[PDB]
């Protein structure tokens, strides 16, 4: 689930889900970080604005100094809005747009050093390589300035 220790203007809800709270902008971190091998799990959004959404799902580094996904080196992000990808700066591969009621599949291979991304089941799709952190946490941050959007963590299995 989400640790209620490394979220920021968000809030944990019955552990499993990260609400988008008051304070602007803001991001929340798993409970459990992946140091080696590769883990694999999805995120699915609960609650958004169709068509003005204000989420992005990944990794992160912890602690985190910058979360803003414009310019942060700490999380490498998937932007529901546009498909955008974002790691020290907007990345030329764009992949899917996502929404309320979409499920990504997150494959974080820390062999390969490489995070692939799925939609509603889809084989992943490599997003990105060289993946350079000792340990990384699933992420979501919102750069919306209101509260209200919320995202599930979720087993690899849920559907």
């Amino acid at each position: 689930g989400f640790d209620p220790e490394k979220a920021q203007c968000c809030l944990v809800e019955n552990g499993q889900i990260l609400t988008h709270g008051s304070g602007g902008k803001g991001y929340g971190l798993a409970s459990t970080g992946v140091t080696s091998g590769c883990y694999q799990w999805k995120f699915y959004i609960v609650k958004e604005n169709r068509g003005n959404e204000g989420t992005c799902v990944g990794v992160s580094r912890w602690p985190v100094h910058d979360f803003n996904h414009r310019t942060t080196s700490d999380m490498w992000l998937y932007r529901a809005y546009s498909g955008n990808l974002y790691h020290n700066g907007e990345q030329t591969l764009t992949l899917s747009s996502f929404t309320q009621g979409d499920f990504i599949t997150c494959v974080l291979d820390m062999e390969a050093r490489t995070i692939s991304f799925g939609k509603n089941g889809e084989e992943p799709k490599l997003a990105f390589e060289d993946v350079d952190a000792a340990e990384l946490y699933p992420c979501v941050m919102f750069y919306s300035s209101n509260p209200g959007e919320k995202v599930k963590i979720c087993d690899m299995q849920m559907r």
